[PDB]
């Protein structure tokens, strides 16, 4: 129907483990279309390393919270039955779904296995430091509790290639299971970025290789995905991605959108990776996000003229998944990049307002996180989804000429009654700024949907507007 389409990542990491989050997004799923969200990203769905685990200690791929394993029947989320309604809601409140795919290792073993191993340079893998010996490793999976339902597939050491915890000496180190060979190609920071936690999957092995596109096929009919979040793919060989996201939708009839996790702040990185899948899905535009916390640290010196620069979406807009935050970047954990209250509305209206990308907002920003003190940016947000939702259309011209204040602005589409909107920003001192907004706009005048700036900027002849933008904030002027 041409509307835009927008993400939301329905969890944060310090969630509270009450197993109601399945029954709480079904609740939410009618206010989150009437909000602008078409798409929704769950966490991972399966039963973890244990009950609180968010989802990326991964145990058993085919338990959704309906076995009791590792302590406990549902996962943090809630239970299969519970997500399943939750599914349902989403469908019938037209809001895609995207399971998050954690392939790249395994934890929660239910028991330890003698292995031969090396122990290797942790800044680089290719380089042995041990000689080999044995170590007791959690590579034994038996599913004990879900009794074969849906797959008799049981892990072994043999289908990984390393750990980096020895049981027997109990000792942490990067161990390369001897005789086997780190995945490859994967990502080359520290030689070979193959291994990153628990026990990490060898996928040169077809029976791994099998058990895992079948898994995938039997998730994604057993929920109704709409696509997937594929987990720490810069760590899992590219072949292999490629070859299960053809699997996957060679197997479904629906369409299954696809967008990756490769972490690096490295946009060269991130196209090589795309151009190794052949352009079949979309990366999380990880550039922009640390270019947003840049900004957010350094304070208003920042030159915003420099705010895409060196971004996926500002390369490939079409294949990048923009966002601001997420789970691991949120305060406290692994990848901790927070963009701060005062420059995240920036952020978000630069990721929702612009033509280019698939925006993704934050559970955490959304709803807010009780943790850390972060309070909820729905009122905000909201704003910028309707800006989104109903203004963001038509051709854009941007102004990024200035170190403080840039904006841009989208002329609207004929199809869509009233579209049109004058996005005005400052990292610094407020200012204004002239900007064309498409001539067939002449004579409107436009009011800011954020209430950030009282200004009513009337379209001249020609198609341009002075819009006006007080110091570290952010408008969005439309036709209201
Ligand atoms: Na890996
Ligand atoms: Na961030
Ligand atoms: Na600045």
């Amino acid at each position: 129907d041409g509307l835009n389409g927008t993400m939301m990542q329905y969890y944060e990491w310090h969630l509270e483990n009450d197993g109601q989050h399945w029954n709480r997004l079904h609740d939410d799923a009618a206010a989150l279309s009437d909000a602008g969200i078409t798409a929704i990203w769950i966490p991972p769905a399966y039963k973890g390393n244990s009950q609180a685990d968010v989802g990326y200690g991964a145990y058993d791929l085919y338990d959704l919270g309906e076995f009791n394993q590792k302590g406990t029947v549902r996962t943090k989320y809630g239970t299969k039955a519970q997500l399943e309604r939750a599914i349902g809601s989403l469908k019938s409140n037209d809001i895609n779904v995207y399971g998050d795919v954690v392939m790249n290792h395994k934890m929660g073993a239910d028991f330890t296995e003698a292995v031969q191993a090396v122990q290797v340079n942790p800044t680089n893998r290719w380089q042995d430091i041990s000689g080999a010996y044995t170590i007791d490793a959690w590579t034994g999976f038996d599913f004990s509790g879900r009794n074969n339902a849906y797959s008799d597939f049981k892990w072994r050491w043999f289908h990984f290639n390393g750990v980096d915890w020895d049981q027997r000496y109990q000792e942490n180190h990067i161990f390369r299971f001897a005789n086997t060979n780190w995945n490859w190609r994967v990502d080359e920071e520290n030689g070979n970025y193959d291994y990153l936690l628990g026990s990490n999957i060898d996928f040169s092995h077809p029976e791994v290789q099998d058990e895992l596109k079948d898994w995938g096929s039997w998730f994604t009919d057993e929920l109704d995905l709409d696509g997937y979040r594929l987990d720490a793919i810069k760590h899992i060989p590219f072949w292999y991605t490629s070859d299960w996201v053809r699997h996957q939708r060679n197997e479904a009839d629906q369409d299954l959108f696809v967008v990756g996790e490769y972490w690096k702040d490295d946009v060269g990185a991130l196209e090589f990776y795309l151009d190794e899948m052949n352009w079949e899905m979309s990366l999380f535009d990880v550039p922009l996000n640390y270019n947003f916390y840049r900004a957010s640290q350094q304070g208003g010196s920042y030159d915003m003229r420099n705010i895409l620069r060196g971004s996926l979406v500002e390369a490939h807009p079409m294949h990048a998944v923009t966002f601001v935050d997420n789970h691991d970047t949120q305060p406290g954990e692994s990848l901790e990049s927070w963009v701060a209250d005062w420059f995240k509305p920036l952020a978000y209206a630069t990721i929702l307002t612009r033509e280019g990308g698939y925006p993704n907002v934050f559970y955490g920003d959304y709803y807010g996180i009780p943790n850390d003190n972060i309070s909820a940016k729905k009122d905000m947000i909201d704003e910028l989804l309707d800006a989104r939702q109903n203004y963001a259309y038509g051709t854009q011209h941007d102004y990024f000429d200035h170190w403080d204040v840039v904006g841009w602005t989208r002329e609207g589409s004929s199809s869509r009654p009233n579209s049109g909107l004058a996005t005005i920003m400052s990292n610094g001192p407020g200012g204004s700024k002239w900007m064309y907004v498409g001539r067939q706009n002449a004579g409107q005048t436009w009011t800011d949907l954020t209430g950030n700036n009282g200004a009513s900027v009337t379209i001249n002849g020609d198609g341009w507007g002075e819009f006006f933008t007080n110091g570290g904030s952010v408008s969005v002027y439309v036709n209201q």
